[PDB]
């Protein structure tokens, strides 16, 4: 029991977006969350993207889904 690597997320949400520049749609997002740590419910992961896309929903930040993955 020592951290799982959240080194494969930096690449999972990196090569998921090809026509952008380290921002994915609110779809990725939801695959990616709803596919990492087990399987969640359509409503707790509501809340989820709702404060990691700046208070809301929409653009999320790779940077700042990273920050979060280093230490949560």
């Amino acid at each position: 029991m020592d951290t799982d690597s959240e080194e494969e997320i930096r690449e999972a949400f990196r090569v998921f977006d090809k026509d952008g520049n380290g921002y994915i749609s609110a779809a990725d997002l939801r695959h990616v969350m709803t596919n990492l740590g087990e399987k969640l419910t359509d409503e707790e992961v509501d809340e989820m993207i709702r404060e990691a896309d700046i208070d809301g929903d929409g653009q999320v930040n790779y940077e700042d889904f990273v920050q979060m993955m280093t230490a949560k």
